[PDB]
């Protein structure tokens, strides 16, 4: 591939990108930086706030724990949806497009999710709220714990200021991932990964020029993600024992079980 193929893979990705996903990056930090009549979020960050905030989106611990289980769900759907229109991608037999997609998902949630905190907090609700740190680390004991680890992730991994039309071409490549467990056949998935790489080096040399290594720092964070869904599922591990009222939804429990 040449140039200007790699020039065209990164469009059509951007493209799919923006048509997959409603709330991207760009439009959370015009809300985030008040940049914005975008008319701003409400802010959540204590009991009052919360149930006074619920006129636009059990304990309080566990009804937010099941909000951003609902959302991961409607976040699987759409990482789905951009799943295929990778090139390649639904060519592929159909084991592994589950597999890939089995252990992409939550590196990819967790990625994207960056693109909605700051410091302080993180977006909600299609951007219409916002939910700060502190009322998070604050909930009853196993649950204050779940979002800080993303915080400090989304703090590292903002500091590298990508771009929507960067994060298309990196969420792809997180997918196409030759090295996932029970793969049936790596070969043409590390072939569609390698045009991947090839187009994102190139896409992150013209947009950030200045940015020395930026490629080489962005692919060290695939190691910061894995980490973050091993805690996640560990967790859980204890939810499931100590709250047995409660349940995942079950795109989910597929999603996790014999997850690793
Ligand atoms: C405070 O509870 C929280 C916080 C942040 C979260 N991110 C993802 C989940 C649970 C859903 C899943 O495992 O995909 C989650 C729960």
């Amino acid at each position: 591939m040449e140039s200007a193929d790699l020039r065209a893979l990164a469009k059509h990705l951007y493209d799919s990108y923006i048509k997959s996903f409603p709330l991207t990056k760009a439009k959370a930090r015009a809300i985030l930086t008040g940049k914005t009549t975008d008319k701003s979020p409400f802010v959540i960050y204590d009991m009052n706030s919360l149930m006074m905030g619920e006129d636009k989106i059990k304990e309080v611990a566990i009804r937010i724990f099941q909000g951003c289980q609902f959302r991961s769900v409607e976040a699987v759907q759409e990482i789905t949806e951009y799943a295929k229109s990778i090139p390649g991608f639904v060519n592929l037999d159909l084991n592994d497009q589950v597999t890939l997609l089995k252990y992409g998902v939550h590196e990819i949630i967790y990625t994207m999710l960056a693109s909605l905190m700051n410091k302080d907090g993180v977006l909600i609700s299609e951007g219409q709220g916002f939910m700060t740190r502190e009322f998070l680390k604050s909930l009853r004991k196993p649950f204050g714990d779940f979002m800080e680890p993303k915080f400090e992730f989304a703090v590292k991994f903002n500091a590298l200021e990508l771009d929507d039309s960067d994060l298309a071409i990196f969420i792809a490549v997180i997918i196409l991932s030759g090295d996932r467990p029970g793969l049936l056949n790596v070969k043409p998935i590390e072939d569609i990964q390698d045009n991947l790489l090839q187009a994102l080096e190139l896409q992150l040399k013209l947009n950030h020029p200045e940015s020395s290594q930026l490629f080489a720092k962005l692919l060290q964070k695939m190691t910061d993600l894995r980490q973050i869904v091993t805690e996640h599922v560990q967790l859980l591990q204890v939810i499931k024992k100590t709250e047995t009222d409660m349940s995942l939804h079950p795109l989910l429990q597929e999603i996790y079980k014999d997850l690793y």
